[PDB]
């Protein structure tokens, strides 16, 4: 399920990241403009530029720990607040998370694992409320 999940991530950690996270931006490619330097490249070009690779791990770790801490899919409050407050990510938006787990979930469709795609659909909506109700428009 979910918990187990996080650990099957969390195993290939660098690749789940990268690959979920160009599933993002080729469905929904205007989200490559709040990365400017991402836009007109390749997904062979985006993995060779450092930012990229070490940004979108860092992204993973983070929501890997706030799924890890969650109950039945809902994380901490206090999780959504250190997030909605993060130094240099003012303009976060909860509309872009949606974005994100949309992908996540149809990444984890097509694959041939046994990945709990119905609860990172429920996750992505649960930290999207969360989010939503600590401030981030
Ligand atoms: C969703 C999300 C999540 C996240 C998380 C995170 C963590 C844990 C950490 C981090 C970090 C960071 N960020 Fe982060 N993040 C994000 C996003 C983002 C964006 C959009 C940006 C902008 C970029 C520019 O260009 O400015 C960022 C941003 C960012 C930064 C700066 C940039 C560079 O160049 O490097 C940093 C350092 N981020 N981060
Ligand atoms: C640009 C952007 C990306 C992600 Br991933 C989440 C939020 C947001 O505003």
């Amino acid at each position: 399920g979910f918990k187990q999940d996080i650990a099957t991530l969390r195993g290939d950690l660098r690749t789940y990241a990268q690959d979920i996270f160009l599933a993002f931006l080729n469905k929904y490619p205007d989200e490559k403009r709040n990365f400017k330097n991402y836009v007109g490249k390749s997904d062979q070009e985006l993995k060779s530029m450092a930012k990229f690779g070490d940004h979108t791990e860092k992204v993973f770790n983070l929501m890997m720990e706030v799924a890890d801490r969650a109950t039945d899919c809902v994380p901490l409050a206090s999780d959504a607040s250190t997030l909605v407050q993060m130094k240099q990510h003012s303009g976060l938006t909860t509309g872009n998370f949606e974005k994100l787990f949309v992908a996540l979930v149809e990444y984890m469709r097509a694959s041939g694992q046994s990945f709990d795609s119905q609860s990172w659909d429920r996750f992505g909506k649960n930290l999207v409320s969360a989010l939503s109700s600590a401030g981030m428009k």
